[PDB]
DNA sequence: ATCTGTACATGTACAGAT
DNA sequence: ATCTGTACATGTACAGAT
DNA sequence: ATCTGTACATGTACAGAT
DNA sequence: ATCTGTACATGTACAGAT
């Protein structure tokens, strides 16, 4: 029933291949062309997120996500008004982005990348039309098949986690106070995403992609001396419902999958045992995920994973009605048989 | 009945704040001494190791154990004889501690000694003498005597970042109970090799640093004796058997070839075997304990006790330790057993 | 003036003390 | 149930060296 | 400072056993 | 239908060499 959805959804290692061996080529290319050129982005360091490297990537190999991570001296950090997200940036390479300007920041790293992109003759890629606010650079390859490519530009600061996270990753029931201490002694992220062309947003990709790879409270789920979970499998599900809802209804175009992975968050943190987690118990599962992304729509309340204050779900960020509009048409599907999967 | 023994066991916040507070005072010395002039061991890095950084150290704050670790590059091994736990090493610093290629253990622990010697020498502010030589032995013991007699064991190390030894590879069966992510993480650590004989320039590895790790991370859940998480009794188990052989062991010389490594190395078995959380449960403490009392004895009766890392290394084997040695340890252990354990109460 | 090995500053888990 | 000392990991400041 | 080699985890694909 | 074993593929951390 499910086992044949998640089947339909499951990547084929020859699309992985083939669509890997490209998306490759391309990311080595630029990521060269930011250090062995004298740019502003020299020492800039590749790390790789999302959905793909977390091996939640559903349907097809089509969608990568790469952070061009670069070390800052001693950074000043000034939360724009109490977002608890956004902040601006202050204080040699960056002198020319001044507060670092995070627009400024990133036409220039936009403008390296086009240029090297248009000196790419292997491979068909061109870059997609900049959407205002985003802080992607996004390369639309084509072997035969459609693959995009979003070059997110990244400061990495070594200090402390700013103050807004104090409260955030409850993770200490699920996966303890050993791991939380040490995943907030790793650096903290800032992407060139605005609100304003001057604020940065944090980036906490790097421990989204740990807790995904490490997500049970046993320390040998999913692994081949330990018990299989159904975790993944969830989330995979409930990505391809609203993958599949929101290119039906314009209506959604508010809701994307950071709102479902955070959701997962939550429950995963609601539900820590593994055994709440059973491969047999896959239907009441994705049920109870449902039933709590429904809460969080009705509520208008899904918090930020690192950032408690920061509401996903904000009036101020999606309207009453797109959520009441998305509500009745998980509940359709839940009280149906999911339909929408046979499609 | 064994929660009021632990409570005899367990460590006092008064002794344990002055034990730390000289010991840190004269390893801090010899450690700064280390990397002075050219010392053949300047780069040596500290690491603490054994019971008191493990948290499973009884009655009182009196023995501490450090390793000096020595990071040297390129080097090979060769296995002493196929015994998997002793090793051959082979105007650069330890040029003088060299036989042909052959990194000499005891010329080069002897150096390391004869520096210690002459720093403790200088030291006025404490009591504290070094013990003499005990042949078949890395340490370079201290005897402190606040006025309570405090020892430490310096240990000479090599560090090497290589993988480690093939001896080794069917080592650390934690798959089951930690897993294999932290398995291939504590295998990406370096492996150590002390000075201690078997010869003058024989070494045998140390995975102190690696048992360190384990003892503080003992769980299948990650929140095992986590302050969000459930106590389990696995560490009170451990101090338990290692408080029956160490007041066995100062009563009846017939024990000297035991040690509480042995203890340790059966306990480490024992939370392989048996992994999950709940198999050590704080209320089935007496079980627990007597489940690994009767491994531990047949451990004896078998003779065979494999080293945890180096599966072919017997520590029981009969060349390591007599018969005769194991059957009385046996007629001991089972004699505390099934009496109520008399001794646990002196 | 800049660079650096060393010491310190900051944070938390663990366990003992209250 | 809360409070506190020690160990340990990671970051940063800086007197002495260059 | 950069690059390669090695080891193994997380996947997929599929046959034979249950 | 599911489970187990093997093969094949990609990702990633880090050591040793340059
Ligand atoms: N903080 C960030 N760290 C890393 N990458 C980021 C961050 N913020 C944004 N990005 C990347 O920028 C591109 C566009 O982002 P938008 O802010 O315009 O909207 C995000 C996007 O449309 C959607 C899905 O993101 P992603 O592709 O990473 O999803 P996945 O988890 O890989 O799954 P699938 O690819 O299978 O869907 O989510 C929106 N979004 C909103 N807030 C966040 C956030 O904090 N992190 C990530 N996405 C967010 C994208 O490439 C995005 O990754
Ligand atoms: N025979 C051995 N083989 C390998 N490692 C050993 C051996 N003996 C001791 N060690 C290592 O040296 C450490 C310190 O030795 P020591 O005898 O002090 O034991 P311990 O674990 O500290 O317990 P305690 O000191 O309370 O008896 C041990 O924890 C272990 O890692
Ligand atoms: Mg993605
Ligand atoms: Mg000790
Ligand atoms: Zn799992
Ligand atoms: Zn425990």
């Amino acid at each position: 029933k499910l086992k044949k959805v998640l089947d339909k959804l499951r990547l084929k290692r020859k699309d992985i291949s083939e669509a890997a061996e490209t998306v490759n080529k391309v990311v080595e290319r630029l990521l060269r062309r930011m250090q062995k050129r004298e740019s502003e982005f020299k020492g800039v360091e590749q790390l790789n997120t999302g959905s793909y490297y977390e091996h939640v990537k559903i349907s097809a190999p089509n969608e990568f996500d790469v952070m061009f991570k670069l070390e800052v001296p001693r950074i000043e950090l000034q939360e724009y008004y109490e977002t608890g997200a956004f902040y601006l940036v202050k204080f040699n390479p960056l002198s020319h982005f001044l507060v670092l300007s995070a627009t400024k920041m990133l036409s220039k790293f936009r403008k390296i990348i086009k240029e090297e992109v248009k000196e790419i003759k292997d491979i068909d890629v061109s870059v997609e039309k900049e959407k205002p606010g985003s802080p992607a650079v996004t390369l639309l390859i084509r072997n035969p098949e459609e693959i995009s490519v979003d070059i997110i530009l990244a400061l990495e600061s070594k200090g402390s986690w700013p103050i807004s996270t104090k409260e955030g990753l409850p993770i200490q029931g699920w996966l303890g106070t050993k791991v939380r201490t040490n995943l907030r002694r790793e650096p903290f992220y800032l992407v060139p995403k605005n609100a304003q062309g001057e604020t940065w947003r944090l980036s906490f990709s790097h421990t989204e992609k740990y807790i995904l790879n490490n997500h049970g409270i046993e320390k040998t789920c999913c692994e081949s001396s330990g018990a299989k979970c159904c975790r993944k499998e969830c989330l995979k599900l409930m990505k391809y419902l609203l993958e599949q809802l929101k290119k039906e209804f314009q209506e959604l175009d508010a809701f994307c999958s950071y709102h479902v992975k955070t959701a997962i968050f939550h429950m995963w943190t609601q539900d820590p045992q593994d055994s709440q987690w059973d491969p047999r118990n896959l239907s009441s599962c994705f049920d109870k995920l449902l039933a709590f992304f429904l809460e969080c729509l009705r509520t208008e309340k899904l918090d930020h994973y690192f950032i408690p204050k920061f509401n996903l779900f904000s009036q101020e960020l999606i309207d009453r009605k797109s959520k009441e509009f998305l509500s009745k048409k998980i509940e359709y599907e839940r009280n149906n048989g999911f339909p929408i999967f046979d499609k």
